[PDB]
């Protein structure tokens, strides 16, 4: 086998994402995806990736795998309500959004409330 | 180990420097050979004034991997933050040198200062 360092993969993707360099981002994250395929914390930075390149479905399903890799990671809820409001589901990114911030530290709280104030503007009956 | 550099890269994103400091040091103890682990830890360090523990972290990356821009870099700043500026042109070239080019810019600017205070 190719016997890969997905550590590094992982890391050079982080640098990928912090340059703005998103497809790259996405690349190193995939590679590192195949030698470590249960970190909610890979599948939550590449949903991210994702959604900053307005691959919304791609982010939604990557941050849905980060919630069944561990639902109690904030991030993991956070990406997929933000991608969901993207894809004009705002039923279902209100519950991943409360979800978020029940999980997240009190840093983050204050992000996701927003989100929710902007996903609560455009529900209606 | 891997865990903890993830824990340590979400609290060094969300400004919380002390506790990435804390959770790099423990994946550090874990795995000392990595230069992006040494990185982060010396960009943590020097975002809470930790001057010259940044530079030995940015130090031990450049000789884990010195072709990695980013350590030469981390050092260069810490470097000037201490009033070494010698040293720091010296880093500060080698990261030019080794940059992407979208780094470029930070290290032109970096250099400017640098030589401000020099020469």
């Amino acid at each position: 086998s190719p016997n890969l360092d997905g550590t590094r993969l992982r890391e050079e993707g982080n640098e990928a994402f912090k340059a703005g360099r998103y497809h790259e981002a996405i690349r190193y994250y995939t590679q590192a995806i195949e030698v470590d395929p249960d970190s909610e914390f890979l599948y939550t930075n590449r949903s991210f990736a994702y959604f900053n390149i307005k691959e919304f479905e791609k982010s939604a399903a990557d941050a849905a795998k980060a919630v069944e890799i561990n639902a109690n990671f904030f991030k993991g809820h956070y990406r997929l309500g933000l991608a969901q409001m993207s894809l004009n589901d705002f039923g279902h990114a209100m519950e991943s959004l409360r979800k978020a911030w029940a999980l997240a530290p009190s840093e983050n709280k204050e992000a996701i409330r927003v989100a929710m104030a902007k996903c609560e503007s455009k529900m209606a009956r």
